[PDB]
């Protein structure tokens, strides 16, 4: 376990090495499980193996397609060209892995509708191609394209089937129009716990509370502080829910903690080097999601569209961008970010280095 | 009164400078009322003063909110470290001005609904933060951020509470679907004289005139062009309304013209230098925003929310953007940006230096 | 047939270096032909008269009501100091082509309601303005502003008055809510053949195929390989059109294929170099554009608007800020695009020197 386990953790860049010799095909491989566990920021194929058996527990035809995803994208990536380090690195993969599972979460058409693998493959041929576009913008600020060729491939193409599609119908998104009977005496603590894990689960549109806990698992072998925000920043996302009286079942499901998770595992010392200055301006950005993640939804109910994680996205975007002239919070140079451990030890070597 | 009024004209740097060694709660309340005068471009403390005035003959429940908002923004602009001239001078107060004092007025539960004092501190403790996240993008194409911050605070918290919130309900926004009965008969000249002093009022969300006018007098002790400009975008905002077969009602509540005042307070002298070219390009741009107003109000309608000042940011961003080769159209550094008699004296040197 | 023909391919530069010497009135209709042909990447006065002929085929009406608002924009443009070279080749009057023809289009009033003709002026007053702050933005990633300031000015005119005002209604656009019957036993070989030209033809909303027909020969004439793209960019939006169940009337009518068909041109040869990886990545685009076609469609009959050209703006940026590593995928220099043959002997030339 002791030996075994320090080959595991981290982004297993001692593996990334030894496999740059090895037969092609396993290269490929390693990309794949890495593009499955870049949607929680995480390089690692290891969690992207638990990520795989978490969607299995949960619906293994949503395994296939965002399976099916992570491949045609990486495979794209490299019919265009596109930098093998980051290919290499599953940041070429991870968008079309949502693509493909929230295809098939947003389906009206139900479980093992085969010719859904068509759009799937289409949108995920895209996924490259929006990816390289924003990288080519965001990386001129050093900032990262998050999920937003995913958010954009899945916007467009719900948009254009809707739900009278008559070969590919999506399901039917309705915009309230009546205050929900809360009855607050029913409030189950049991139940609110249980919303920590599928509120993490809910980053693959991942309902079942199994998923969220075996996706935390995958986190944390990764990184521990990683794996922590990422339950906290769901937690802080059931406390909004809560503070605007939202019903019950849309908290039990993890509909208001997968955004707020998303933006405390990358502000907490991920994007950011991990002081308890960032701390505390993670957990706001946190709740700040969970707030904007609410008001995405109903804009784009509107329309007839789920909001995804448009919210974290944007918010966390919006967190980087912010300047302040207090040296304990600093913002990672891209180039050097990996894990909170590490770059925690970037940020204070760097620190005695201001102080010389 | 001669010498008096110099001192309270302009945007009052002696006394900024003599605040500086005073007492830092006197600083503080300095920097509260420039924030609330910033509203309109203006950088002075009395006009501040008697916009609260006018808030509180609008409505002392929002005179509350509003000051809160200014203070709990700039008690988190210095948390966060900001830059201390652009706090000093009420840049990051005046977006949470607007975001206390709007809140109120879409609150469909009335005055003094005191609940309400939370959000408010919330959405009050973000505009900081989405005025520094923009203030680093726009300022290197030296932009001004204008109220891009508090209307994305709006835009988001009306979206995430919306009418069917059982603790913070909005007020329903319904989208027009008959044709208004048009009696041109009954159109008052009386009322839409009138509808000059309101459109500056609802720069603000009041609709009483008293307001408005004490509204135009404060930002007249600041500088009399900044006042003329206001009262002339407001009757250019009458003048579209009319031209697009308004309601009456409408434009007598001043919904047509607080977003061409602010259009033509930014453009007739304030961030381009003042010449009759500029006049006019003003009086133009004061017209286009007040078309883009009712686009922008008929668009939002269909999401459920106002327009706000949205329309009044985007014109006159891109008015400023808009290049040309007229050297008597010139846009001023922002560095240099006080108010419309100085920025011109600034211009007609610099020019004097051109031709040299 | 031989001489004479070479004088009028290609953007004609002979005849615009002769006209520099000639009366004023010579250059200013010269520089309106040039901005009516520009609506599809053509700086052709010849072909803006064979484009001006199939708009009169279509209707006189919006024939006069695009000559107008390209003539009122280009005086617009003079009067603001805007680039002589620009307006000269007609880029600061092809989005005003497309406002005053689609305004005509739009319009709930029908044919010779002369009061259109004062928000055609307004609207095409506006055409500079947005063209040079979106250029002043674009142009410093070296990319073109393609027709977004008419599409901007569109959605803003549309908004502002929308089906029920009482001057300038608007026709209603009405979403969606059930499924299209398809019987797919009368699809018809014959009509769509003849939707490949109305796509053409409904880059100026016209949908007689006689008047795509026209559009296609002005295009050739000033260039065969964008002709070609033209077409092939048509056809894949009718392919899309069926791969997503579409009813026939509107593949028929077009609205398939004019998206496709722009950004089928624009990336093939055009902004591009044209070589078989380029040929091929634009077939990809023009697929993608027809797709985010539909899909805007819905999304903003939501709100009430057409798409329009959106979705080509949109997809072409898209594809032209993606970037490669493959150095036969090569993006023009802005300052070197002409017209694809032009630009491939320029790729064959400067490749000639990368290999020295
Ligand atoms: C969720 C929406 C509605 C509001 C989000 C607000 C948070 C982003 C704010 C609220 C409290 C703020 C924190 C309160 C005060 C502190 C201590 C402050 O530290 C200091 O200024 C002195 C110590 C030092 O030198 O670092 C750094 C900012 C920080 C973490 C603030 C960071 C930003 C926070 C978390
Ligand atoms: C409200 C929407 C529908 C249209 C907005 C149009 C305005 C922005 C346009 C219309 C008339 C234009 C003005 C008409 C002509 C002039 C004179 C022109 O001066 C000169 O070109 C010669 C004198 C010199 O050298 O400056 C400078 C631009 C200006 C003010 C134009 C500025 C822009 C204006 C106000
Ligand atoms: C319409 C939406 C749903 C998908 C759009 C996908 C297209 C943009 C993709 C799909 C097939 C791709 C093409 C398939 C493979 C090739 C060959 C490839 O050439 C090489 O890599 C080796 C030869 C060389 O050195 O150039 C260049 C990219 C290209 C044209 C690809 C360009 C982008 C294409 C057209
Ligand atoms: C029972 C736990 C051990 C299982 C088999 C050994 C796997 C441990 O991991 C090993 O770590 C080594 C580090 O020196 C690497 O060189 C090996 O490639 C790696 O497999
Ligand atoms: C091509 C798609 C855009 C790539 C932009 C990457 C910018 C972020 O940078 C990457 O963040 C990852 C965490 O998600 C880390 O694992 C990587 O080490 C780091 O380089
Ligand atoms: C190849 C790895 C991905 C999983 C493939 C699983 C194929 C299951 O097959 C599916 O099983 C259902 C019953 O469970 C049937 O109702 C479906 O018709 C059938 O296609
Ligand atoms: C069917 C999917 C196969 C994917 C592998 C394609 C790899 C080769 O395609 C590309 O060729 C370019 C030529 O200039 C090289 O620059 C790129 O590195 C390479 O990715
Ligand atoms: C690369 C993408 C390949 C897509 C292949 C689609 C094959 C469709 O297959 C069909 O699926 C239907 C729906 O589940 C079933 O009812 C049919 O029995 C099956 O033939
Ligand atoms: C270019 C694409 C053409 C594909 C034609 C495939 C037709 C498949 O079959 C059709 O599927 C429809 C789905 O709802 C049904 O409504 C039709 O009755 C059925 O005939
Ligand atoms: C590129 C187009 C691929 C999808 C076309 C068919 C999708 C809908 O086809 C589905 O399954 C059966 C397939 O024969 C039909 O009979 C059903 O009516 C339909 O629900
Ligand atoms: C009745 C009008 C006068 C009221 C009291 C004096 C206020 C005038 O203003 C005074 O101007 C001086 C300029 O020399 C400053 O030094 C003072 O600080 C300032 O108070
Ligand atoms: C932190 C929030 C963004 C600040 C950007 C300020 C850019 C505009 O600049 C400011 O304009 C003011 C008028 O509104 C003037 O009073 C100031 O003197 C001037 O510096
Ligand atoms: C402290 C400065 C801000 C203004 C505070 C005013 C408090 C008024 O108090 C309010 O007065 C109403 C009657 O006018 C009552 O109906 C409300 O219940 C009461 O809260
Ligand atoms: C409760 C509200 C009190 C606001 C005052 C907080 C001022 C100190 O907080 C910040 O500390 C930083 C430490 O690096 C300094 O750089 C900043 O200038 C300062 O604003
Ligand atoms: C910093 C923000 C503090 C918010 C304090 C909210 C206190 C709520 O106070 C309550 O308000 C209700 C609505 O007006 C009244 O009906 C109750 O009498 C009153 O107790
Ligand atoms: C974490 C936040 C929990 C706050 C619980 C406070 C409940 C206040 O009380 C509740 O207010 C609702 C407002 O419409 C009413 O509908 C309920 O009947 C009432 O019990
Ligand atoms: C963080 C949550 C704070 C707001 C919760 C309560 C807001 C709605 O509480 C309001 O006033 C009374 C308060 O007891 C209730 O009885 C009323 O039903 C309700 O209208
Ligand atoms: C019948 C076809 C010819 C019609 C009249 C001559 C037009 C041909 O075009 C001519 O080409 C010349 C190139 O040397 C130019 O110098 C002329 O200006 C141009 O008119
Ligand atoms: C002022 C409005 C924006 C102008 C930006 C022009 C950038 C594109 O560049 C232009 O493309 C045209 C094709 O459309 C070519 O005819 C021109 O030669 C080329 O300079
Ligand atoms: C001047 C060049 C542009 C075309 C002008 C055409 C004017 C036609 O005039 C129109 O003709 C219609 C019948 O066709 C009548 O019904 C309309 O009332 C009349 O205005
Ligand atoms: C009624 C429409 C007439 C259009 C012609 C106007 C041309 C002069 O107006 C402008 O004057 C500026 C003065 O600095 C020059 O820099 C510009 O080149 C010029 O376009
Ligand atoms: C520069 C813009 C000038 C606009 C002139 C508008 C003239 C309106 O003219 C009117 O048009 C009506 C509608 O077609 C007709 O019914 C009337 O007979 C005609 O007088
Ligand atoms: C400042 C602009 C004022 C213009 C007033 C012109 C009134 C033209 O006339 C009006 O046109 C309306 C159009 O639907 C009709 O409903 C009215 O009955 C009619 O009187
Ligand atoms: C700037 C305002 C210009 C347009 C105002 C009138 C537009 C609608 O006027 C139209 O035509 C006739 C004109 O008298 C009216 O009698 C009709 O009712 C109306 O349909």
């Amino acid at each position: 376990f002791p030996k075994a386990l320090g080959y595991v953790t981290g982004d297993m860049k001692e593996l990334a090495n030894q496999l740059k010799d090895k037969p092609v095909v396993l290269q490929f491989i390693d990309w794949i499980l890495r593009g499955i566990s870049q949607v929680v920021f995480v390089n690692n194929p290891v969690s992207g193996i638990l990520i795989l058996v978490g969607l299995l527990v949960q619906n293994p035809w949503w395994a296939l397609t965002g399976w099916l995803g992570t491949v045609v994208s990486t495979l794209m990536a490299l019919l265009l060209s596109q930098d093998r380090s980051l290919i290499a690195s599953g940041l070429y993969g991870y968008n079309a892995t949502l693509v493909g599972v929230l295809m098939a979460v947003f389906s009206d058409k139900g479980d093992y509708f085969w010719w859904l693998l068509l759009p799937v493959c289409a949108m995920s041929m895209t996924c490259p191609i929006f990816s390289s576009a924003l990288n080519s913008v965001l990386s001129k600020w050093d900032l990262p394209v998050f999920t937003l060729p995913f958010n954009m491939a899945l916007s467009m193409y719900l948009s254009a089937t809707g739900h009278y599609n008559p070969f590919f119908p999506a399901k039917l998104v309705i915009p309230i129009t009546t205050a929900p009977q809360i009855s607050w005496s029913d409030l189950s603590a049991l139940e609110l716990l249980k919303s920590i894990p599928v509120g993490v689960g809910q980053i693959y549109g991942c309902d079942n509370p199994w998923t969220g806990g075996i996706f935390l698992g995958a986190i944390l072998l990764s990184s521990p502080l990683m794996c922590l925000h990422a339950a906290i920043g769901s937690l802080l996302g059931i406390a909004a829910g809560l503070s605007l009286s939202a019903p019950f079942e849309n908290i039990y499901f993890g509909l208001w903690g997968f955004n707020s998770s998303l933006a405390c595992i990358a502000m907490g010392g991920m994007f950011m080097a991990l002081t308890w200055q960032t701390h505390l301006l993670a957990l706001g950005c946190a709740l700040f999601t969970a707030y904007l993640g609410v008001g995405m939804a109903n804009f784009m109910a509107e329309v007839g569209l789920p909001a995804c994680t448009w919210p974290f996205c944007l918010a966390t975007l919006l967190f980087l961008i912010m300047t302040t002239k207090n040296s304990n919070i600093y913002k990672m140079p891209l180039s050097k970010v990996t894990y909170p451990e590490e770059n925690r030890i970037f940020y204070l070597q760097a620190k005695k280095r201001m102080v010389e």
